[PDB]
């Protein structure tokens, strides 16, 4: 099913660059392709960030209690966080992500689907960091999400996430402009090629909106300076 898949290592391009950095400390580039967006890559290094941006560095300072970290990839914040004495659980659905972050010493590190229905713990504090509602893929999954994260989360619990504003990218010179920030990517390492998949940006107010339609309350904490904010959801009292 949608809500349980996972990547299978020979489609799995992120993973396997994480996983060349890693054993090798050197590594190809990490190709990304899209439909909206000329072809770029993402700097493999970057990846294993100890030097985070100013919102991922906000959101693990603000993090209490029992933490899940989504979508961890190498396992930057989640070691992190260790080292703070906090108690977390990593989850990813790539397999060489989750191969690297146990070498790395990620103690609690899982393959696992965030929305797959045999996923039952619960949290202080879930952080969807590095464009969090990336995960979400397109606004038609907002229900579902919001219906995850009240199984997810304790009494009094929050997530902390981050995203983007991408309407500057979709105006002309005089600002004249589905939802602008429902993006799809795929990526290509070496000769490993994952599966298109949709990734989304969303602006503060329009998760505002969703929140509220979903029983939850949003609360801006940070601005950035290219258009990007972390905010705060709580069940709605
Ligand atoms: N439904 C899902 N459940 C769990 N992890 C998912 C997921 N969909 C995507 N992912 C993972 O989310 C990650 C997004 S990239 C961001 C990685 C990491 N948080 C960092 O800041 O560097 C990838 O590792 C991807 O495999």
């Amino acid at each position: 099913s949608m809500n349980t898949s996972l990547l299978p290592a020979e489609k799995d391009p992120m993973g396997a660059a994480i996983a060349d950095f890693y054993h090798r400390q050197k590594a190809d580039r990490l190709r990304v392709f899209s439909s909206q967006f000329d072809e770029d890559e993402i700097p493999v290094k970057q990846l294993f960030r100890k030097q985070m941006p100013l919102l991922e560095r906000t959101a693990l300072a603000m993090a209490t209690g029992t933490i899940l970290d989504v979508g961890a990839g190498s396992g930057c914040h989640a070691l992190a966080l260790q080292e703070s004495g906090k108690e977390v659980s990593a989850i990813d659905i790539s397999p060489l992500s989750v191969e690297v972050m146990k070498l790395r010493g990620v103690k609690d590190a899982r393959q696992v689907n965030l929305f797959d229905e045999r996923f039952a713990a619960t949290f202080d504090t879930i952080l969807m960091l590095m464009n969090g509602s990336g995960i979400i893929g397109r606004l038609e999954n907002m229900p579902l999400f919001f219906r995850k994260m009240k199984q997810l989360l304790r009494p009094d619990g929050c997530i902390l996430m981050d995203s983007s504003d991408l309407r500057y990218l979709f105006e002309d010179e005089d600002g004249s402009f589905d939802y602008y920030g429902e993006i799809d990517f795929r990526m290509q390492y070496k000769d490993i090629q994952g599966d298109p998949f949709d990734w989304l940006y969303i602006d503060f107010q329009t998760l505002s909106a969703y929140a509220a339609d979903n029983g939850f309350k949003a609360e801006m904490i940070k601005e950035g300076k290219h258009y990007d904010y972390l905010a705060r959801l709580t069940v709605a009292l």
